[PDB]
């Protein structure tokens, strides 16, 4: 019953924006937000159906890797508290 | 009895994976995140000593597949009350 | 048609030079700056695809004489509305 | 007449929290606070009787060194303006 | 009709303050402000007549280089939108 | 006559030791601290040129036993009024 969670972390904001844009191409994936965490790292987070999020994060990481470095790509299909409990800030 | 668990990662994504696993792996409450620079993020949980011990281990393990884990530690009973010592 | 342009620099001064040149070099609106740590600064502009393409090229070029350029990129049409995807 | 001042600086928050916890074991030592200063550095600060603070900072640094790196341990026995003048924020 | 824009970027705040002080020696140069951008980098910005700003930034960089590292010195003689449009915060 | 003194350290603790010593070592007022990233902290004092000169020397010396000192400098008379040039 929980939406899935998708992350793409990049070094560089531009890569993260490219990532985000690509991830939201598919209209069933909502962009939760960015998170700066220092030393140029930016984490783009998206919510949605497991398969969509899977496809989106892959698409996002792919888009991003042509613009700057990609430090992580990960999907959490069934978050264990509410998405909001486990996230810090949209 | 009641305790504090930490997993510190380089990368937010690793920390989120850590957090999710820690909640999944035992009856522990997720206190929260803390950014401290250069991509380091500290996930913190409260709960029963054994649960927290199991959760932090599970969290660090999950996390290590996503990014780097810089620390894993449990404080089995904090010397001011369990959250007094946290800054958050 | 309508688009997004980015020039990321190490150094604020390089980013300001970049911004100034981007505005000079075509009919493009300067959205703004974003600091993301360790001296990295991302200048962002909106406008017509070709203008933004020309501006980002001009901006990166200007900037490279002042400090390091870490990225130059154009998103010719952003998939939420042009500013929806930006955090600023 | 001034309380003494104790510092333990660590790379890593977890080390600093361990440090703080250990330092406050002794009920005559008050924890002033944490200070993040970048690149993972965190400074734990405590106030109290000179001897207590001496003992606490030593205990804290010790606790901490098993969890992450310790970058400084220092005691200022008699601060020269008020503790509050010389500190930035609790 | 636009004022010119002068920048001196330093690693170290002390260098930047020395830079700023030197730049404002000449009464026809207004100090816009500082900007921290991470990893010890600080950007001092000044506004004024093209020649003054030219002279000031040179003087500032010079002063600064004896105190810490100078990462950039640059003058934009005729900013293309208003100075305020192209700047982030005084 | 009236002046500005700076000691920049890597580490807050070194900066606090520096500050304490600077106040101890002469008739100088402590303006304040400034964090600027990667553990760098700049302690600033105002006062009589000679006092500030003596204090900054004393401060840097104290500090060097605790952590790294990145800069020591005195501006004997600031060209806008003594605090105008500071950002704090």
């Amino acid at each position: 019953q929980q939406e899935a969670l998708g992350m793409v972390e990049t070094k560089g904001l531009t890569a993260a924006i490219e990532a985000a844009d690509a991830m939201v191409a598919s209209a069933n994936v909502m962009l939760v937000g960015y998170e700066k965490i220092g030393c140029g790292l930016v984490t783009v987070i998206v919510r949605g159906d497991v398969g969509a999020v899977k496809a989106a994060t892959d698409a996002g990481a792919a888009a991003a890797r042509n613009v700057g470095e990609v430090k992580a790509v990960h999907v959490i299909p069934r978050p264990h508290t509410d998405v909001e409990k486990i996230l810090p800030k949209g």
